[PDB]
């Protein structure tokens, strides 16, 4: 059982504003501009100057926490540096049993709803719990940071916010490493993989680390500065963390072709290259390997080849659990 993080207790504090007729505020992250940020977001910013804070209810006349299960394409990244901790918890959602211990079961907006949720983070040696209060960082009604696809749903924008309170601020999660978001969701070991190095076993490694439920992301290093754009010629973006969420092998004119599947978290944003959405590549596998593994739609996810992905990435971090 999870220790409680300040000392503030979710279902104490829950049935207190309950029996009181209030909703909670909370005063250890409170809706205010020190919460956002210090410098591009401190009260003297614009960034700052827009932004309202309003809790789902205030927005919606039917918010929910979680809708359709909590699934990567809740993960569409907002106006905040902090692509490293969206792609962890884009990963985070394809082992079932370590999301929710992240994201704890019975939350809702409904029945016992009180303006208060509570998550659950690896955090100082410890599993603790922290709560937040719903109260989230808006513009012209428009959630400014995380978003799912699901424009009435909630749970990973309160996600977001429970791991600024930990950090401090919002603008104290730009600019990070994927491994760091990694290990606060799991306690587990992280290793990187240098992928112009990569050993001859790589792709064997992925499926064994995918099949276990690990969670890996990878980048592509900006090694001259930013200086041919974030944005490559085959649409990837560089210095951006992407969440790696599948491999499997197809059979591409009679040939098995090891594929690698990866989201931008964005949840927009793909690669145009070869075994992309579009690419003529998938005309050449047979029907029902085409219809299992492509899925013509925007959505930030895609497939490469992994002789491209190694090519074009210069970066895999893996964080394998017990
Ligand atoms: C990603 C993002 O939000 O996309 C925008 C839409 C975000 O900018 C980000 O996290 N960037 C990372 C690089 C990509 C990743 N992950 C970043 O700026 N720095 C980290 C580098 C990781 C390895 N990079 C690549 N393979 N490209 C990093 O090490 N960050 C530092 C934190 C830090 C402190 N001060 C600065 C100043 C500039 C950048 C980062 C930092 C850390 N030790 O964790
Ligand atoms: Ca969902
Ligand atoms: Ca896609």
């Amino acid at each position: 059982n999870a220790i409680k993080y300040l000392g503030q207790d979710y279902e104490n504090l829950r049935a207190r504003c309950l029996q009181n007729g209030v909703l909670f505020q909370d005063d250890a992250f409170p809706p205010v501009s020190h919460s956002l940020g210090f410098k591009e977001l401190g009260p003297n910013s614009s960034k700052t100057y827009g932004i309202k804070w309003k809790r789902p209810t205030e927005l919606l006349s039917n918010p929910q926490f979680i809708v359709d299960g909590a699934t990567r394409t809740d993960i569409c990244q907002g106006a905040l540096g902090d692509c490293w901790l969206l792609a962890a918890i884009a990963s985070l959602t394809l082992n079932e049993t370590i999301l929710h211990r992240v994201v704890p079961y019975g939350q809702s907006f409904q029945e016992g709803y009180a303006g208060i949720f509570h998550f659950q983070l690896w955090q100082f040696g410890e599993w603790v719990d922290v709560v937040v209060d719903d109260l989230l960082p808006t513009k012209d009604g428009k959630l400014v940071f995380v978003h799912s696809a699901q424009g009435n749903e909630f749970w990973s924008a309160l996600l977001e916010k429970a791991y600024a309170k930990v950090n401090g601020s919002y603008e104290a999660l730009s600019g990070g490493c994927t491994s760091e978001a990694f290990e606060d969701f799991t306690g587990g070991v992280t290793e990187w993989y240098d992928l112009q190095k990569a050993p001859s076993d790589l792709y064997q490694i992925i499926l064994k680390a995918l099949e276990r439920g690990s969670l890996l992301g990878c980048s592509i290093n900006i090694s001259d500065i930013r200086d041919l754009e974030a944005i490559t010629f085959k649409n990837l973006v560089r210095g951006h963390a992407y969440s790696v969420t599948d491999a499997k092998q197809v059979t591409y004119q009679g040939q098995r072709v090891n594929l690698i599947r990866m989201r931008n978290p964005w949840g927009e944003v793909e690669w145009k290259g070869p075994w992309s959405d579009n690419s003529y590549e998938w005309n050449k596998v047979d029907p029902y390997e085409r219809e299992q593994l492509r899925v013509k739609m925007e959505d930030g996810e895609f497939w490469m080849s992994f002789r491209d992905f190694i090519r074009e990435f210069t970066k895999l971090e893996i964080c394998n659990l017990t």
